[PDB]
């Protein structure tokens, strides 16, 4: 399954296998250097959580003070 991470201020895709899930997901991305959450649709992804191929994952990381805007 395909899976769009978009960064802080940027976008890069990514491929996963099939039926993949949030948790695949956010191993191909931690075994990066940088980690940073992984929720779409606004909402936060269960690590059992399974989307489908084309999907859309809004990557958030973490800031001084959190942010109030």
């Amino acid at each position: 399954m395909l899976v769009i991470v978009r960064l802080q201020d940027q976008t890069l895709p990514f491929e996963l296998p099939a039926g993949a899930r949030a948790s695949q997901l956010s191993n191909l991305l931690s075994s990066s250097g940088m980690a940073f959450s992984l929720h779409t649709q606004g909402r936060v992804l269960s690590e059992a959580a399974e989307l489908n191929d084309k999907m859309v994952i809004d990557a958030f990381v973490p800031a001084d003070g959190a942010g109030l805007e």
